[PDB]
């Protein structure tokens, strides 16, 4: 609206959620306002590159790297799988013994097992790793 009571819908960003959740799973702060006001600067959600800057900024490790399907089983996890249409999604496990994929989804905040033919159909090649000063295993719930 445009009033002087909202300016501007709070646009819910995946990716900013997917930080948070990450910068949240690390026990690392996070202020999605300042994060936004940081890196999306441009209100339009965060960028890749300011994403993982975004991370950073919360003294938090983070790193995008195109791995493949079969890599994400011994990768930092959780992962974020970047998703330039901006859906994107928290990898936490994968049961290759099912081909299936466990994530988190960003926009109803609960995870969530996929099957190899969607994770294929939803996964592009890049993923960002992450990991805190706390936590360098990512294997938290063991």
């Amino acid at each position: 609206g445009a009033m002087a009571n909202s300016d501007s819908c709070h646009k819910i960003d995946y990716g900013l959620y997917a930080l948070e959740i990450l910068a949240q799973y690390h026990n690392v702060s996070v202020n999605p306002e300042e994060i936004k006001h940081r890196f999306d600067t441009d209100g339009t959600g965060l960028g890749l590159t300011s994403w993982l800057l975004a991370a950073k900024s919360l003294e938090l490790k983070v790193k995008q790297v195109k791995k493949t399907i079969d890599r994400l089983n011994f990768i930092s996890l959780p992962a974020l799988v970047w998703r330039e249409d901006g859906r994107h999604f928290i990898l936490t496990k994968v049961s290759k013994e099912a081909n299936r994929y466990l994530i988190f989804d960003l926009e109803q905040r609960n995870p969530r097992v996929l099957e190899q033919s969607e994770f294929e159909a939803l996964y592009q090649g890049h993923i960002i790793l992450i990991a805190s000063r706390s936590s360098v295993a990512g294997k938290l719930a063991k």
